């Protein structure tokens, strides 16, 4: 591929998902989480030049954040909080862009990945009630 | 034109105001929402208003002809019964404003030259999206 | 005009005033205010190459601040505090210059304008006992 | 060839004018009265100390200014009105030197900046009124 | 063509060397415990190689992963340890040339501030714990 | 003189001292001070190209600091704390160099002098049991 | 010499030592019990010998490895003054934002000369009695 694949972190649960577009970058990402369970429950992605919302997980959470990404905007800093192991869950995400935009979703109470940086082109993982595992995908 | 996600509820009357030289946010401590927004444009003296100026606070941001939004955050209640609660804007000249409350959900929007606003208002600002120039 | 007019903020009361010189900018501005009423009461302005003092409002306040402005010195940051509505008043002013000078007069308890920036050339509003309304005027 | 910052404070005291640039300036103030009482000034190529006011205060600060050194930041605290007094001074220089004398409880002037060339005002027992004077 | 940072901690554990002919680290995982306050397990991935190299026993209740871009160097590196023959490696702080930083474990006894540069591999000794850890850099 | 003399600050007491070497600058300066009396007691000075330690005052203080100065290193900030008057004393010294080296000695509880900056070439004042008075001397 | 010698700070005790050949590694051993340095090890560029002095009796150590092009921009040694003096701590900061901190700073301080750390010199037996840094020009 012409892509970089960040480690999927979290557990083995959920239905798999992959969100990529043939020559497309993420223009919008949404994280839904709960104070009650301290996990991510639901993720939405929009891509450049495509009106479709791609969604996974159950939007059961009392909070959401959206990050909109300009066409020339990169991720210069990215951290995913998670519970490790087979019954693991994805708990939080901090993103920071080349234009000083940042977002913070969920909780960071067990494990952390500091991912590869670049132009966010997609996400892969598994989800059901919760976001079980999550990995970012970048352009090279 | 770049259209930023309209955030908040499906309630109130649609509006579309379409570069911005002045924007005013009216909010209340009682309901912790935006109620009223005014906009003035370059080379036009008409004031475009929406929602009800019920709130006990207002802020005005005046934008220079060559000034851009380098930072923009809208707080809101998600759901069909959603509301805009708050706006934070930061400009290319270190100017910044802060209206309302940021107690539930947040969007960090596209940046650029603020060229208009779309959404729905009645008693309150139900939904708000920014619009930028390319 | 070769002038930018910032929104006049506060109420409709008081006698209109406009302080502007045919080809001059403000070299000195003084704000009078009170802890008792938590409003601006009085403003004085001197201009480059003019020894007249232009005054408006009643100097009844227990506090004053003077900002002296060098000829090549601009405002880069400007905020006016006020009470909105017909019975509105101007409550405070924060100015910051291109040479790191700043001043702070009065109170910021209700409403705010972040104004246009530039070379402060004049002011315009209404005053009697109090500063009813205030708007800044800049060069282009 | 001089810029005159507003003289701030009262109408009281014997007038003074110190001009000849300032190489040294000393402020004397009291915690009892919360005012400046006394100021001394030395100038470049001149060993005379020019004083005004009564050095009754329990604190002093001296700022020595290098020959190429400017004031980039200057604030004088005062009581406004005819019975007015100069209550405090903050100076910051082009070399990151700063000083703080006295109190800032009532009124403030943020003065013009530049090469500090002299001072002017009135003083008897207290510093009644103080204006800075700058080169162009 | 390689710079060897001091191996810190004890003499115990099976030796290990993770390095690939003309290949730098792209991912490194540190597993540690609040119970024993040590590193227990390290995993490493290399550029153009899908094999995971692991050592120690993954019994810790915490992990951190640092992914390294191909042009990304280490500008700050601190390893926490207990000195002596019975020694252990207790913690790792890394900072990269792109403002990425990670923090694993505890810094309660001894500290090395290592050489900097392009992290090429790791060497030391591990069994149920990481006994000893040294970094390996390109020039 | 090809020297600049900073005001000597503190009292008229002790024995006069003047530490200068024709065509040599300070390479080391030691300050000794007391928590008990909150004053400087004793200073030493070494010069470039001279092994003689010049000392003054009584080294009775429980603390000392040494600043070594590289041949090309200037003082870019200098503050001396002191007690004003005939019975005055020198209580404290902060120095900062052109290479970001700083030292801090003693207490700053009464009066302050922010001195001239430049190449520290010598010191002057008076001392017996304590440092009564201290002035810095700079090159041009 | 083509070297700058920092003031040796501490007491007159100990066997004298001088380690010169630039430093690629320096290790400080110190105790919470006595709150002094006890032991220093140095390795040099292109030399496998470990040069050691004092007694490694302390419960803490710190190692600073120094890249070939890396200098000391900040340097503070903590000590007890007088003839029965000791060296109590070291703070070094490098041109690459690296810093280490060993032992205690409860009495006296030297802010030393800076530059490329080329060696050390002092006296030690049970403790580090005195410590001076050596720099290139
Ligand atoms: O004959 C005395 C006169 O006294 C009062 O009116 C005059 C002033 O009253 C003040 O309290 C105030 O209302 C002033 O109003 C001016 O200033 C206010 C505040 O800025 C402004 O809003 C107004 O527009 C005016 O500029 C009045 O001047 C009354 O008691 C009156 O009845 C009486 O005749
Ligand atoms: O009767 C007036 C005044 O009398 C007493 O003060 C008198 C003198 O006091 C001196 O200490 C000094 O204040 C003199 O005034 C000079 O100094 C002040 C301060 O700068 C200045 O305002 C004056 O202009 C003079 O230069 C006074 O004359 C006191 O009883 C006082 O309370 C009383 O009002
Ligand atoms: O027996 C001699 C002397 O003993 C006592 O004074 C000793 C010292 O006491 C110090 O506190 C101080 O007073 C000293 O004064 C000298 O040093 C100070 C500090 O620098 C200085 O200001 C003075 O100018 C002196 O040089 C004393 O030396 C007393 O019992 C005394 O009465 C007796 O002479």
């Amino acid at each position: 591929d012409n892509y970089i694949y960040s480690t999927e972190v979290g557990g083995v649960g959920g239905t798999p998902f992959t969100f990529m577009q043939e020559s497309g970058t993420i223009t919008s990402i949404k994280f839904n989480w709960s104070d009650q369970y301290k996990l991510l429950h639901h993720i939405e992605v929009k891509f450049i030049n495509n009106a479709n919302i791609y969604a996974t997980g159950d939007p059961k959470g009392n909070h959401e954040v959206i990050l909109e990404i300009d066409d020339d905007e990169t991720i210069i800093g990215s951290v995913i909080g998670y519970k490790k192991g087979n019954d693991g869950r994805c708990t939080g995400v901090k993103l920071t862009t080349s234009k000083g935009k940042s977002i913070m979703a969920g909780y960071f109470e067990e494990s952390l990945i500091t991912t590869y940086t670049g132009k966010l082109a997609g996400i892969k993982g598994g989800a059901g009630s919760d976001i079980d595992r999550l990995g970012l995908i970048f352009l090279k």
